[PDB]
């Protein structure tokens, strides 16, 4: 009777806190996806421009005086583009995960 009322009061405090924390967690995931969106868009621009650069370096190398350096530059750009591609893949995974969870809750 009296201890039941106390148990219900404690359950209510636990529930209200849990609800606030779950909500705050969702908002944090949203802010993380929003950031990833911005960074991803900036990255796509860089990737496209640099891919064009690396491709030109490669295509031009055989007919340049500094052939060896053009080849090396193209190769180092290709390595960096692979790293940039992995960064963008992880950014899309963050955005993707948030859209899915956003659907489930809905």
């Amino acid at each position: 009777a009296a201890s039941l009322v106390g148990e219900l009061q404690a359950l209510d405090a636990e529930y209200q806190n849990l609800a606030n924390q779950e909500e705050a967690r969702f908002n944090e995931e949203r802010a993380q996806a929003d950031a990833a969106r911005q960074a991803l868009a900036q990255n796509e621009q860089v990737y496209n421009e640099l891919s064009q650069r690396a491709q030109r370096l490669q295509a031009e190398a055989n007919t340049r005086f500094y052939k060896s350096q053009y080849q090396e530059a193209a190769s180092k750009y290709e390595d960096a583009l692979k790293k940039l591609e992995a960064e963008m893949e992880q950014q899309k995974a963050v955005i993707s995960d948030f859209e899915k969870i956003q659907a489930l809750r809905a």
